């Protein structure tokens, strides 16, 4: 059996792809601005207006009304429910 025709497929590329590997080329570490306690909007990461800053009655968390879409037309005269328990029945998960 002489099946040896010879035919290599050599053919090649140049597949280069720089990847630059700049960890913190713009990212540096961040302090604790509230290293005690402080009413922060976790939404918006910051305590902008805090007159428009709502703490959930049936909840414990720090929101604005800007951060909620769409922005609270108006500011709850009574004490405001988080969406997430607006949505309740007689029957909890207790
Ligand atoms: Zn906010
Ligand atoms: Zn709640």
């Amino acid at each position: 059996s002489h099946m040896s025709g010879g035919s290599p497929l050599a053919t090649g590329t140049t597949a280069n792809t720089r990847g630059a590997s700049q960890k913190k080329g713009g990212e540096p570490p961040a302090l604790i601005v509230d290293p005690l306690m402080k009413y922060i909007c976790h939404i918006c990461n910051r305590g902008d207006v805090e007159e428009s800053m709502l703490l959930c009655d049936g909840c414990d968390d720090s929101y604005h009304t800007f951060c909620l879409l769409p922005p609270l037309t108006s500011i709850p005269k009574g004490e405001w429910l988080c969406p997430r328990c607006v949505v309740e029945e007689v029957s909890k998960p207790q």
